[PDB]
């Protein structure tokens, strides 16, 4: 099946559901993440940690500083304009994550549509 992809409106719905089995994987650099991010997302920088989603759990936490996401969850990948999100999705899907998705529009899309002004 085609990788599941989400529009802004789809993402707004997903954020508002607070689904415990969904992980929002923002692969921008930490400096980009600090400017603005979706609440409750995680930051797993692609540029500085391109192999992150290939690491075992112990090494993931040493390198990234947060726990390795549970592979049973749906991981939704994005960056700023989408390229890095797409690359990171490929790493994860090739390393044991069977439920992965894209937010192609990424944080540029989120901010363009005013997502940063939501409180969902
Ligand atoms: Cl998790």
């Amino acid at each position: 099946s085609n990788i599941q992809s989400y529009s802004f409106e789809d993402m707004k719905r997903i954020v508002g559901k607070h689904d415990p089995n969904v992980v929002l994987v923002d692969v921008r650099e930490p400096s980009e993440y600090s400017i603005v991010h979706i609440p409750a997302s995680i930051n797993v920088p692609y540029r500085s940690h391109p192999d992150a989603f290939a690491l075992d759990p112990l090494e993931f936490e040493k390198q990234i500083g947060i726990p390795k996401p549970d592979s049973a969850k749906e991981l939704i990948f994005y960056c700023a304009s989408g390229k890095r999100g797409g690359e990171a999705q490929k790493v994860a899907s090739s390393h044991g994550y069977s439920n992965t998705s894209l937010y192609p529009g990424s944080m540029n899309d989120w901010v363009s549509h005013g997502g940063d002004k939501l409180d969902l």
